């Protein structure tokens, strides 16, 4: 356990002790208010590569919904088809899913797709999972949203053991497996983050998956969290490193000397701050921070370039 | 009548009294084992080059030993790959032989449909079915003696979220009623149904775009065709719907040898697969797709010479 992604690629270059990596979340556009257009975004993925970031995170959403206040739906295109473009339009940025609702994908299906990217894309692909909060999904897919905690864990269940064993025995609420077996195999474990709480406790997400992600969260207010859950991890599996991911959304600044402002889950700053910020999140104990640059007043491209020729050296790829 | 009058990926694959060639992934003569799927991309740009106008891919969860497919489909996800293999094509279409309707809910099939078709635009055929994979159904706690029942659901759920704004949806699958889907497909997409399905003939000749069925000689597949056209004929009188087949060959290298039955096909010379493909279309056979994973020869050597030498006979449209 101790040596559990010792020669991830993926892994490696996004996570260590004590160091904090960069992320983007698609889609890398200022839309806002707006549906995005959904241009550009193969550049700007490779152009994010170039420039250092690590991991590329998209998230899991099939319908439009009037009542969900998201204009984006998640990023208009199927997580998983939308993820392999992109990862096969690139050579080593990490691709993340921010993330994949165990209640609402069978786990088989999730194995068998996971299981395939990894053998696309060896050691590129991070699996974020949780039990998932868009209600017109649930209705749609006819799964109750009232029960998503025990679907997800016992999803979870399900999904390490199709994944990693060799003609398993399964009996499960989901289903059975008695004398077949999931191919292909992720070449490697594939590193499994815990994400929001998903109707866990937090002794759960401290024993089971690689890692935790949350919610944007001021510094001060995230520190404690972090604190707590390591000290559990800790309990559970002595000597572990485990890391913690956090998305932000950022508003960057024409003028780097902007003041750091608080708005919906993130900052409005100039880059300067900005460094200041991330170093602090760097001391409490986040370890990888995707930027979500959805709400931004300058367009992504201006930003991204920004981010990656002054940002990124202070923060870069491990 | 004028459906698909201006869809890229059909017209190039299908006309009335024409035929085009396809291929059959894992492009690969695996035969007893496990495929290395190497050069899977060279050989699809390879086909793409040569005029073929379809690549086909199963839909197939887990090996199961007692299925007798050494592929297992084609070891990865059919929806994964096919992006991945779409995304180094430019113009080839793709279909799925067959996505799995009891198995795959109707809502993840058309995001995952709508999504191909946005990223590459008239390029997506969606053959359906029932299925017969048990291993799959046990594992997805679907009822496999129900499927039937499940597959006519799926399929009217299906045709409704994909093409209808804001649509009111109730079924047994789950219900719509305020959501919406994005994206959607800029065109319809070509669905066609695959085997029977547990249907009757009827049901599809009124329901889908056209008819997949299993490797028949000509002789014994003829009568088929001409049923279900005129079915076809009553419930949509002068709308051409087309008929699909595969086929396994294992293509000798000797062109002058005649046809021998191998399962699923024919081993044969390419002088013979010319005749044996121009009585196909003349049944009204309108696309063939090859699978060449029992051949003797690997399939690079084999997809070369159709290509230089039995492609020109049966261009793409």
């Amino acid at each position: 356990h101790m040596e559990k992604f010792a020669n991830h690629f993926g892994y490696n270059r996004m996570f260590a002790k004590d160091q904090l990596t960069l992320g983007v979340h698609i889609p890398i556009e200022n839309y806002q208010f707006h549906a995005p257009t959904m241009e550009k975004q193969v550049e700007l993925v490779q152009k994010a590569e170039q420039y250092g970031f690590t991991g590329v995170w998209l998230r899991d959403v099939l319908l439009q919904d009037p009542d969900f206040g998201d204009p984006a739906t998640g990023q208009i295109y199927d997580m998983m088809i939308y993820l392999t473009y992109l990862a096969s339009k690139t050579e080593k940025i990490a691709f993340g899913t921010s993330a994949t609702v165990l209640s609402l994908r069978h786990p088989l299906r999730v194995a068998k797709e996971i299981a395939t990217l990894d053998q696309l894309f060896p050691e590129r692909i991070m699996l974020g999972v949780s039990s998932g909060d868009r209600r017109a999904d649930f209705k749609a897919l006819g799964v109750s949203h009232e029960t998503r905690g025990e679907k997800f864990r016992e999803a979870f269940a399900y999904l390490e053991e199709i994944l990693y064993k060799n003609f398993p025995s399964i009996q499960s609420t989901l289903g059975e497996v008695h004398g077949a077996n999931l191919v292909p195999k992720p070449s490697k474990r594939v590193p499994t983050f815990i994400t929001g709480f998903s109707q866990q406790n937090m002794e759960w997400f401290a024993e089971h998956g690689d890692g935790w992600m949350y919610y944007p969260r001021s510094p001060v207010h995230q520190a404690g969290a972090i604190g707590q859950w390591r000290e559990l991890v800790e309990d559970y599996h002595p000597d572990v490193f485990k890391p913690f991911i956090q998305p932000m959304h950022l508003d960057l600044s024409e003028d780097p000397n902007e003041r750091p402002t608080p708005i919906r889950l993130g900052y409005r700053t100039g880059r300067k701050a900005l460094i200041e910020l991330l170093d602090i999140y760097k001391s409490i104990g986040v370890n990888h921070l995707f930027l979500a640059l959805f709400d931004g007043q300058r367009p992504a491209d201006e930003v991204l370039d920004e981010l990656g020729e002054e940002v990124l050296p202070h923060f870069p790829a491990l």
